[PDB]
């Protein structure tokens, strides 16, 4: 096992240099481990995936539609922690209750557990493969359908990718256990959605086209995003051939009446079409809004475990289950199960204290109605203003966000569009530009990178258009994109990229990998180089992964299919000159030591002898500068007057000719052999 | 498996808890190694050992008396550090310079490297075997005679033991390569000296009867310890058969005029008897006094290496050598040789900062003439007052020493008489007692142990008698010792004592260990007990011994019997369940660890 | 309250930044107050100064010769601490036992209490006026003659001065209490010591010409500093009309027979002349040497209190008093007074632990006969040379101090000669140059200033000149001297300095200050700048001066009689933006604080 | 008052009180807490650098309480007794 050494080299690197990942809150994990409820030994109860496998997506949508009562999709495994814990939740922790959900939550419509921020976060920060997580969870949950969030053309990154790679992404995702593809586009821009839909379509999965939601449909005066706007868009997507239709309320902007008005009317134009509604609780109106959707006849609602709900996450599962009983809406989910599911997560959440948004955010905020920052951005921007800075500098960010949105011509804000607005907001504050003042200077302002690419249409054409007098005098000489980006973008090779992955990262490279390097060339590179050094770490428990082991603590670890390793950290020595520390472990009762580098201690006048150069005769203060900086000298001619204490030295030179530069001027103490003069 | 194990357990125990031995002054061993000069390969030049073994003690004596110029004795290996560095110098540091002494100081009358307190502390504070020091030095110096200091009737120690013990001590000492026995008695009690002289004499080896010197000879108004007292004492000893006669001035009370008066008179009376003289430099007159001795025709005088001299030590070796160049008295000892020797010791002394008297004592003091406190003692009592106190509590102690002296009959003050008077002195200052108050309350005060034993007869009879006003009151009829304590004191079973030690210590008992047990029953017990746990420690250098290694530095252990241990101390852990730390070592390229208990689970 | 604000400012500055002056050995002054003996009221006994004042120098000379027995100079107030404690002894401490010395030492020839390095050090390091020290001890000691050490044309400096300055220096010294001017020249260069002599004569002080002593008079082969060499020089000095002749043995090179040789052939060459002999004890022959001088009819000898003697200092006054009792040479100084004076000095010596040479040097060394380093200088090189880059293998320094000697023409090494030899060796140290890689690699190199200046004749001509081939290429076209430095030196405009000092260093200024500024232009500048900022600190307790107050520990400081300031230090604040800390005091029950600058933390 | 660091001892200063003049171990419990102490009576015994000391009295009246135990380390002025 060279790979026991690699494990140790990592654990030592942690407990010498501290939490190796960016650690946002100065907090450590819980000294307690999540409670995993007892599970039955057999196969689980039949869920919806048995229906999906037997009838296809067309059959499955019929089964969903016909289910009288309300169906839930749990988002704890993805969206919940994307908002609350900077997407930091690792496969280890998800695997622990996988058996539990299988057995106890067979009734769920699907179970959101992939896509969105999880894809890069897994590799970028957690140093684990997102395909491995999908695969492993699939062997653990045979019965419940899996669901992912797919950003239309921007697939799983933050811009439009070449047509072919988006199609291939869905094929291998499907092949891995991915059933339901929720497909959206930050600007409700049809072409990009059709593209996403036929990527998921022809891969065989359940297609769920998702309209992104902004403004207030209940508010008559706001014309831009009317009930008609949304109605015309669904009808397009239905014509395009979706299985389920989703309303993606990413900012938590959906209130009871607006739901009643919208879902009841969507139920009208589409009598038997499954409606899946997704909201965020950041205004405090999540639960109520969902019960409205229930009443207006929505088939599926998004919830999260209690301990992972409220604020910028989804609404509480416990609440929808409770407020739904004794009504035609009944979920038929036992409360005891919800309690226990949530209780595990209360404990798991505890491990992620370093990333818990709750450190500065203790409530929802109704001002989402004014600024419209989606759930995830809100909290991963709110943090930015109470942590690295302090307090109210977030106010102006929000005030600039409002202004930026209308500067870009009133936008639907989801990823990436939301990121664009937030980038222009940050920019305006970063150098004090008010909206109107930014407008007049846009001619030569030099804006962020994401904002200028947007106005070229790398991400597409928003409803309405580009706010005109602005767009033109930002670009002025830059290529625009007409219509859909993927149309001109040449099909990206996937076999000349295979050859490179064979080169840089040895022979054992799967096709899953290929698509990751396509998706995240440099994140994948830094990923594969880490797992080269420290081996695979997706098997450690999270406290050990983030914090390292405690001194004298005796702990257990197994490395994927290999036997158990009893370990104790014993001591970590002082610094050697190379800036390294020796770390001592009891491995299997056997004593072992590791050299590791101390970063905090890695970040830790001239003499010339055998040459024509002149060094100082004695260590002394310089009281006289004699030779004009770069002038002639003679046979034994004074150049410098030095004085330590009671001792002086008039510096002479037999060396004649020109002089180079003068090193020291006046005052400070000069060492023994130190820099004075060169002579040609 | 145990050997390097015990060695790593020692070195570990130091690193974690500090020195296992008392550290009186809180300083660290000097970081720079002592400079040992280059030395010729092969045999050293002819010494006096080459004349002793051949011609016999009386021939040696004759050669010494015939040698025209002045002869010297180096006290560096004993009396010197016994005064300046608390007797702490270890066999290790002695050996490093032994070869240089053989090759360059062949001209020495002798070499004092044993006896006095060396025996005691080597075992008590150093855990070195005092005999091992003897033989190892003997093996490194064949040419120069070895001199030791014998406390007359009690060999080494401070209390008279049975007569066979002393008679055997010498037999063995001689067989282990001791040549000259300097024999003295604290009271100048002639029966106690004769005991010593016989035990030494009949063991082979030179008999040097040492008269202890007090008062002032050149001051006629002091009649008790007058020129006629010493002459007469010296008469009796010569008559009893001395090889060399010694005047032992343990306190440095010997002035120049008092010298030539005494030496002239000993030369008067005995024209062809070798005179060996010993002083301390406390008064600052040692050099002058020895030069006055030399001129009145003394054969031998004592010196220490400059850098181990002055103050309560012997006079400077260099000073004596230098002041006789171009004189009939010439030492013929080449000066370069003394420079390099003195410079070795400048380094060695460095290692012993923890015990260096110059912590408190910056010079000698002419007040010895008043208090008569012997060199060694002056250092200890000085330290005890300055170190813990407020400086001037010493004035009181020594002005109480003066009184204790004339209270107890006006005594000669060497070991153990000086312990006795010093013990009476520290008694009088624990209770604010005048000489007049204390002896008016003599009846009950219940004085310390050693005083009551002195006044009983345990060390013998002072000249002048006991103070009978004062002594009877203390004693309240207890069994006063009749004659010389020796005879009236049954012999100690050396056979029985042999087996006694074996059932716990083992088959590894040499006859030398027995005499050690006979002398110091308890400290020899604790010595082996320590050696049992940590192995023989005399092979390490003193820095390692006293303060352990330091993290990250590789060092080779001069471990005997031909195998070298490469050790690099790596790290100490923090405390655990059982209040210990784990020490990490590299041992011949192997990663190794042991557990040592931190004495802090011992402190709460 | 503004005179006290400055005091608080100083005491904060010490508390924050450690001691103001360079402290070499990282040690603290002792917490024990030195013991001062009680002294009877009214006048002291009449001393030699009464014979001096009433009979002029001529009579004093005669009275000293007529005193049969040995006369003494206590040297503790100047040379003794220049040798052992880097001349750091403050007036405060000198002043304390001054009443004692006055009453109990009237029999002294004189007391050495001024000149030498005390002038420089007092202003540079102790921030005390040396002129004050002289006047203030004068009021306390009316009966014993004061004695100076004047470097001839060198005065109390390191190079030769214009005649008018040297002359004027002696006048105001006379008028401030200087009685005896001991005059010497580093190179024994006759004209230079003739200058200082007449300048001392004009002033009307006792003129003590001193022949600096190098070599070994008892050694026949040494044909450079022969017995006749000194005889030649003495004849000239006596013929020039000195009142007293002195032999200055700066490096402690006098051996007993070399004394016997020189003082007997001086006594037998000038029967009427007072002979004053000065030595150091670094070799350990000091007492013996001095006793040989007395025996060969020397009138006066130099000693230091026991606790400030030995090693690199003067010989023990205890020893010469002791070894001289019951002898024609009897000093008649009572021993009980020698004890008390020494005891006080032990107390005092401890206040200077940070400057104490014994931290590195634990004894005298006989190897002065090799390196010929004077008393003062043998301290100021591994204890010192800390300024230029510490010590590291000091052997090599010395072994090139020996080469430097031969290198400059084999010289009499005193001040400033020895300094020049001590600047050449240190130069060869940090540049790692051998004597062979210097005599030839001479022109292509740049030696120190003191060397270049000496070579061109700034401080006189050595006996036998400079070593020409070396001398030539160092100087290379630099202007050489033309005989007596003073002769060809232009007189320094003392009146134009007057108005400069008044316009610059405060308004009303004394004529003494003019002579300070003359001797040391900007050591005086830095001194006057300091006291202006911090007030007069000479009034202050030594432990207080060196390390400041103990937090929470109440104390008294009277700003010279008049007022009583009860002070207590309270706390020290964290650092403010401006790099300062606030410091809180209780001043007469009233809360008081200042803003001081933190050196360490000030580097922005 | 530092509560946080009141978990100890004492060194009771100027007024008529009994502390350690020498830094050493505590060996004695001679006087009872509440016993008559007339003349200059011994109360306590310390032990330092191979030394032993007898703790003085010159104080009349009655003892409040012993503050020392046995084998106790003593710091500065310290807390031996108290008389009134
Ligand atoms: C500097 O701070 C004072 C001078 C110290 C050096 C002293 S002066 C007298 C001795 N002679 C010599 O050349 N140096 C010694
Ligand atoms: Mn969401
Ligand atoms: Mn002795
Ligand atoms: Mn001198």
């Amino acid at each position: 096992q060279n790979r026991a050494q690699k494990l140790l080299h990592y654990l030592g690197h942690v407990m010498v240099n501290g939490p190796t990942t960016p650690i946002p809150v100065k907090a450590s994990p819980s000294p307690t481990d999540p409670v995993v409820p007892a599970v039955p030994i057999g196969p689980p109860p039949a869920g919806f995936r048995d229906i999906l496998l037997r009838e296809g997506p067309e059959g499955f949508a019929r089964a969903v539609r016909n289910h009288p009562g309300l169906l839930l999709m749990d988002t704890t495994f993805r969206d919940a922690h994307q908002s609350l814990l900077a997407t930091r939740v690792r496969t280890h922790d998800l695997k622990k209750i996988a058996p539990y959900v299988a057995h106890n939550f067979s009734k769920l419509f699907s179970m959101e557990n992939w896509g969105g921020a999880t894809f890069d976060v897994a590799m970028r920060f957690l140093y684990e493969c997102p395909w491995r997580r999908l695969q492993e969870l699939r062997e653990l949950i045979p019965n419940i359908p899996f669901q992912m969030l797919l950003r239309g053309a921007n697939a799983v990154g933050y811009t439009n990718y070449p047509d072919n790679v988006v199609f291939k992404f869905c094929e291998v995702a499907k092949e891995n256990g991915m059933d339901v593809f929720r497909v959206f586009d930050s600007l409700n821009y049809l072409p990009n959605m059709l593209l996403g839909m036929e990527a998921a379509g022809s891969a065989g999965g359940v297609v769920e086209a998702a309209i992104s939601y902004t403004g207030d449909v209940a508010d008559p005066s706001r014309t831009k995003y009317s009930l008609q706007y949304y109605m015309g868009l669904a009808e397009e997507l239905v014509r395009a051939g979706t299985h389920i239709l989703c309303i993606k309320d990413m900012a938590g902007l959906l209130k009871p009446t607006a739901c009643t008005m919208l879902v009841s009317s969507l139920r009208d134009r589409f009598p038997d079409l499954p409606l899946h509604i997704h909201t965020h609780d950041t205004s405090g109106a999540g639960v109520a809004a969902m019960l409205a959707c229930a009443q207006a006849g929505a088939d599926v609602v998004d919830v999260a475990a209690d301990s992972m709900s409220g604020m910028t996450s989804q609404p509480s599962m416990g609440a929808l289950v409770a407020c739904t009983r004794g009504t035609p809406l009944d979920t038929e989910v036992p409360m005891e199960r919800v309690f226990d599911y949530s209780e595990y997560w209360e404990g798991a959440r505890g491990l992620y204290a370093a990333f818990d948004c709750t450190a500065t955010m203790k409530s929802g905020n109704s001002d989402v109605y004014e600024n419209e920052i989606p759930g995830g951005q809100y909290t991963n921007l709110h943090f930015q203003a109470h942590s690295m800075g302090l307090g109210s500098k977030f106010k102006e960010v929000k005030k600039a966000y409002v202004e930026a949105n209308q500067m870009l011509g009133d936008l639907i804000k989801v990823t990436p569009s939301s990121k664009i607005v937030g980038d222009l907001a940050q920019f305006m504050v970063q150098n004090g530009l008010s909206r109107a003042e930014a407008e007049a200077q846009a001619e030569e302002l030099s804006f962020p990178r994401s904002v200028v690419e947007f106005l070229q249409g790398y991400i597409g054409v928003p409803h309405g258009g580009f706010p005109e007098p602005f767009r033109s005098k930002v670009l002025k000489d830059l290529p625009r994109v007409e219509g859909r980006p993927g149309a001109s973008l040449p099909p990206l090779d996937l076999q000349a990229l295979e050859k490179e992955l064979v080169d840089r990262h040895g022979e054992e490279v799967t096709p899953e990998d290929v698509l990751s390097a396509a998706m995240y060339p440099d994140v994948f590179a830094h990923f594969k180089d880490f797992t080269a050094t420290f081996g695979p770490l997706d098997s450690l428990n999270t406290r050990l992964f983030l914090q390292g082991p405690k001194i004298a603590e005796e702990f257990e670890v197994e490395l994927e299919r290999g036997k158990t390793l009893h370990i104790k950290a014993l001591a970590v020595s002082d610094l050697n000159r190379a800036g390294q520390r020796q770390v001592f472990f009891e491995l299997n009762g056997q004593l072992r030591s590791i050299l590791v580098k101390d970063t905090q201690a890695m970040k830790e006048k001239a003499l010339k002898d055998v040459k024509g150069q002149i060094g100082a005769p004695m260590p002394g203060k310089v009281i006289d500068i004699k030779v004009v900086a770069g002038a002639k000298v003679a046979k034994g001619q004074p150049l410098c007057v030095l004085s330590a204490m009671k001792m002086e030295t008039v510096v002479t030179s037999p060396m004649e000719g020109t002089v180079r530069k003068v090193h020291v001027t006046k005052d400070m103490t000069l060492e023994g052999d130190d820099l004075i003069l060169e002579i040609e």
